[PDB]
Formats: C-alpha cells, structure tokens, sequence
C-alpha cells in the first residue's frame, strides 16, 4: 500500500492511477500510499491519545479501581457499517502495531439505527467511533448523542477517514481526521455509489455524470 | 503486508514475528506475507471461477438476456461478521486487483442475528466470504438458508482457513486460503472474546489463554 502511485491520465482522458483506468473519477482526492501514510501517523496519535488512560474495569466485576487500557478492558471501537469496514481493518492493524489494545464492534444506521451494537458494557468505558466521512455532521451530531444518553462512556471521540468541513450544517467536529477532502462527493476506498467502486485503493471526486449511474435496487 | 515475516522466540520462550512478542500463542499457523500471497492467489482463483459467467441482470430489468459480470451486475459477496471483515476488506482489493466486479453485504451469525439488507439475489452469482470452517455446521446451516431463500444462480463459499480434520456434516467449501489443523487459532480476524482479532498473523492459541477473558462485553 505505501509504494509511490502514479496519477495520469490515459488516451481517452479518464483518470489513471498506476496504469489503471478510472472512468467515474474526476480526479484523485488521495492515493492508496497518501490514505495509509495518514492512517499510520493517525494510528500513533490514537496510540498516544489513549495508552495512558483508565476506564472502569468490567475484566473483574470485584475490582473497584479504575483499570488502564489492556487486553483485560481494551478501547472499544464502534465501527460504522457498511461505509467504515475497510478503513477499521486497516485501522485497527495499524493500532496493534502501536500497540493500542482495542475490540470492535459494529452498528449500522442510516445518515436510523438498523443493527444495533452487541456490547453492552460500554458505560464509563473510552469508547472511539470509526467512521467513512463527515459531511453535514448531521449522521455523527445524531449517533454520538444517541450513545452518550444510552451508555454514558467515560469518554466518546470520533475518528473519520475523511473530513469534508465544507459541508457542515451542524456543529460537529471530529476528533480525528485522516485526511480532509474537498466540498465533493467521493468514491474508492470504502466509498461506494449503490456500493460499487468501494473496493478501489484509492480516493475520488466522483464525476456528475455517475452520480445516477446504479439506481437498481441490490 | 508481503514482505517475508522474521519468526522467532524470546528470552522467556515467546513466540515472536518480526520482533514483537506473542504471549498468548503456542506457534505460527502462517504470517501476515504468507496469508497475503495465499489471499492474492485465491483473488486470480475467484477472478478466472467468475469472470467469464453470466447471470440475472438486474441492471436494465427490460432485459430477458442473462447478462456478464460487471459494475452493473456484479458478483454478490456474503460477508459473515464479525470474523469475516477484515478477510472481506482485503480480499474485495484483491478482487479489483483482478479487475472482477463486485459488492459486499454482510449477514451476522452467532442463529442469524442481522440479516443481509440485499434482496434481489434470485438468479445471481452468489459468494459467502468466512472466517474458517471447522464442523461445517455453521456454513451448511448458512448455504441451506441463502439457497432456501433467495435462490441464487450460484452459491459458493470462500474461507480465509479450513480445519477439514474437524469436518462433521456434509459441507465442503469450494475456495480455501490456508488449511490449519484441528487447533484453536487466534490473528487476523481469529479471537477469543474479541482480543487479538487485530493481529496480522495467525497462531495456535495456548489452551491456558482460552479461558482468559470470561467476561461478558
Ligand atoms: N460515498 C460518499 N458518501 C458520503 C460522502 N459524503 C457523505 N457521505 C455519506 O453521508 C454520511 C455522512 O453524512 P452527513 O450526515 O455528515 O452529511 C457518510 O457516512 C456517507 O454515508 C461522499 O463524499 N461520498
Ligand atoms: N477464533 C477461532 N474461531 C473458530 C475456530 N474454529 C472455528 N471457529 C469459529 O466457529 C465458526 C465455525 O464453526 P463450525 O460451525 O464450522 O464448527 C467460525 O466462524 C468461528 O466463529 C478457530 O480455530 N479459531
Ligand atoms: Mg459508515
Ligand atoms: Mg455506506
Ligand atoms: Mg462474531
Ligand atoms: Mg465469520
């Protein structure tokens, strides 16, 4: 993922990267090498952020102390499906090399709720929420709230692959951003149109002309 | 991810990958290059299997033709979590990699505790994506469901692991990754309670870990 990708364009004029050609994508928001680069630096600020901090030991239900950040009570990570799964794969490798112990868990909503989390023991725990994109603020304004009034963590942060600040309706600013992104709608890299194009390694303004491009319902 | 994996052991007689000590682990079943080379021929395996079909287009409904796998009809992917996601994240790469299109929805398993939000998948190419099969139970109880209900073209299953000394109900998947002992094996994906899921090898538990986090998250 962090060898040097080369952006071009090819005999039709579509977008390349590497060689390959991309006929949705306007132009290259971030390279597989940028978006990892970013992911690592943010996997050591999370590290550092959270190694020394306590939460309430639910390992030993007898213990009444507070408990560091181990396997015994790891940082709970609420990981945002479907937008969010490669980025915490990713993420969460990334944190075991710095060596952050963490368990994910995941909901799915909407941007409400359609899964709900399977963790129950989140009150008074550091709980960190994994998440595709912000734009609005709206989606994460609305689930950061729901979870602190229905658990009441020790502490709730976001971090978002990618901030678009521009957008923003309501007051929400993520804890953690990997990489910002211009004031468009994005595709690769966990970013989808009727879920295509997420599996690309890399990040792109999507062209206008693709916005309706996949209208059947899956 | 690719490049070879140092293992060793240290001082107290830990396992040890590229320097990093591994309390919990009896041994190595593979490391992080090993399962990656053996993920990135499993993606060419699944493009050459899938590539040329044909299957229901869903696309323009006003065609009767089955129509190739593409953008506007790709290969269904079944992903099971939560064991599956991160085995799904890097193999769907892979699959672009490969030039196969395709998409991801997820059912979640313990019984089905969340189904798949996918429903036109009558006459389509079908590909479950798990974690390792062990008894089979769980992947036969799987396969009978999504054939029962949705009636694919196709229905295959691919597993990161199979342990097919364990095997003890008709059920034989028909793309495997790695093939493991009947041992209990944590890493990449692999847990016990959740913890190590993260780690980017996968090893053989010691029986002494197994019961070490009791506790209900
Ligand atoms: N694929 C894609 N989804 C976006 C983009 N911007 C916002 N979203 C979607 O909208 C959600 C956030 O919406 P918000 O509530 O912040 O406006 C994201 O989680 C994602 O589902 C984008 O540029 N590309
Ligand atoms: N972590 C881990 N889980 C296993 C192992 N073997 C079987 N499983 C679990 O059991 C499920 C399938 O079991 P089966 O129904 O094939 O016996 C897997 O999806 C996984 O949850 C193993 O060696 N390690
Ligand atoms: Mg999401
Ligand atoms: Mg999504
Ligand atoms: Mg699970
Ligand atoms: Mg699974």
């Amino acid at each position: 993922p962090l060898k040097p990708n080369f952006v071009g364009r090819d005999a039709d004029g579509n977008v390349t990267v590497d060689g390959r050609s991309y006929p949705m994508a306007e132009s290259v928001v971030a390279t597989e090498s940028t978006i990892h680069r970013s992911m690592k630096e943010m996997a050591q600020t999370l590290a550092n952020a959270y190694k020394t901090l306590k939460h309430r030991d639910t390992h030993n239900k007898g213990n009444s102390a507070l408990a560091p950040i181990t396997d015994e009570n790891p940082l709970i990570i609420i990981s945002v499906l479907k937008g969010s799964y490669i980025f915490t794969a990713d993420m969460v490798r990334y944190l075991g090399d710095c060596g952050l112990p963490n368990v994910v868990d995941f909901i799915r909503i909407t941007s409400q709720v359609l899964d709900n989390l399977r963790f129950t023991e989140l009150t008074g725990k550091h709980v960190l929420i994994m998440e595709d994109i912000a734009d609005t603020g709206r989606t994460m304004k609305l689930l950061v709230e729901k979870i602190r009034r229905e658990y009441r963590p020790a502490s709730l942060k976001v971090c978002v692959l990618v901030d678009k600040p521009g957008g923003r309706v309501v007051d929400f600013k993520p804890e953690f951003v990997c990489l910002t992104a211009p004031t468009r709608y994005v595709v690769g890299y966990g970013f989808e149109v009727n879920d295509r194009y997420r599996n690309y390694r890399h990040v792109f303004v999507l062209k206008p002309e693709y916005a309706k491009r996949y209208p059947s319902k899956l």
